[PDB]
């Protein structure tokens, strides 16, 4: 069964904002999305120094970007913290975020979309390049569960019983507009990666599927 | 809720022979799983010549090797017919097969192993490589589900809420034995699959984990 969820009013204008935008410069997302994977990284990192436990349902610190070309999906996956249901609900659409208003206001001030994870907001940039997410979660606190969005005015959370399992951590599941088919390819992904992402501390791995010939 | 079940007590004594076996030509393994995979990929074309329909689940014919060194793991899937769980518990253990007493005692006869794939049971000659397998499963007409298998006198058959979801088809899993890690590196699978498998219909895709430097 899914539960649904209203997405606070500001959150839906902001994404509707992002979704319905010209802008030139989208690939900023995938910055976004690995510096959001090393900040949940951080975290359990640092939670395990003095609860080394922590570590053991996934002791591989990584970020790994899956294209899945025929499906249009690209999937991040890192093995951070994680979130709990509670966390999905609470953090990604229910409650007003501080820089939601702030960051639209700027915008219509001329801002480059860019500064959108200044403004703490830039898990919402994933909709410059994606019409639908799916954010699938797994904290040490909690099972498996599944965040779905459109960019309407709510989201669903479910119980996950259908994706492979997560030791630890998060996979940001993007289905990809048809305009945005760029981001499912290795050269171009390398390419946003040496551009945007050079000081990561953890190991950045892309899943490459070959012909054997 | 997994159901145990009782292997035929020949084909136990086979796992038994082949998991305690010196031979020095493993690599057989992966022609037999590669031509069983095949063989499913033909019966699903086939039954769609006058079932359109049935191709619609999954629309691409494909084998995908799909190494996963941290967990020890290989898995080779294909977009074949898959096995319902009735399926899986008569033809995977129960039920007496025809080529297990015969191929036996042309084993201890001098028989290579590795004309095992010609007394129709070489999907056996996984343990030669694997302690541990499980055979993950959809087919159009039920639901998905694991079968698994230690090579003891018994397997479980158990629905599937735990891995990714096969649109059609089947995915075998194999936890490798420490000495035949080699089956995890990508130079040595290549390598194989020219050596036994030239003569292959289907598209065959190597999944590859490369670290963006
Ligand atoms: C205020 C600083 C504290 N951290 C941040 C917050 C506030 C809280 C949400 C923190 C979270 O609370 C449970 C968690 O601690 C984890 C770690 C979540 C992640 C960082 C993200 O994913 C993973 N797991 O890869 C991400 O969703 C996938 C979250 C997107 C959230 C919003 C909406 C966002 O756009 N930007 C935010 C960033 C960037 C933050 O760093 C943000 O809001
Ligand atoms: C007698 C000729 C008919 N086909 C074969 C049979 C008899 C039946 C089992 C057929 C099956 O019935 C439901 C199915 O029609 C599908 C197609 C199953 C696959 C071919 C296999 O996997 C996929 N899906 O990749 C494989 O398990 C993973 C099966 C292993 C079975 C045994 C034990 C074996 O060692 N060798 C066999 C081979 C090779 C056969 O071709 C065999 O026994
Ligand atoms: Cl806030
Ligand atoms: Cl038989």
């Amino acid at each position: 069964a899914s539960e649904t969820f209203e997405f606070q009013a500001e959150i839906t204008q902001l994404m509707s904002l992002i979704i319905n935008t010209v802008y030139s410069n989208k690939e900023i997302f995938l910055r976004e999305l690995i510096s959001n994977a090393s900040d949940a990284l951080d975290k359990i990192r640092y939670k395990s120094l003095s609860d080394p436990k922590q570590l053991e349902t996934e002791p591989d610190l990584f970020i790994r970007i899956t294209p899945k070309p025929e499906q249009k999906v690209l999937e991040i996956r890192d093995s951070g913290i994680g979130m709990t249901k509670a966390e999905l609900i609470n953090n990604l659409g229910t409650i007003a975020k501080s820089g939601t208003k702030a960051f639209m206001e700027a915008l219509s001030a001329g801002a480059d979309v860019s500064m959108i994870g200044q403004f703490g907001v830039g898990f919402y940039s994933l909709f410059l390049v994606a019409d639908r997410v799916q954010v699938i979660s797994k904290s040490n606190d909690d099972e498996q569960y599944i965040w779905e969005s459109n960019a309407g005015g709510s989201f669903t959370v479910t119980l996950d019983e259908v994706n492979e399992r997560i030791g630890r951590g998060t996979i940001l599941r993007l289905f990809l507009k048809d305009d945005q088919l760029e981001y499912l390819e290795e050269k171009r992904i390398k390419e946003v990666i040496k551009r945007h992402s050079e000081f990561v501390a953890y190991p950045i791995q892309l899943v490459v599927t070959k012909e054997v010939e």
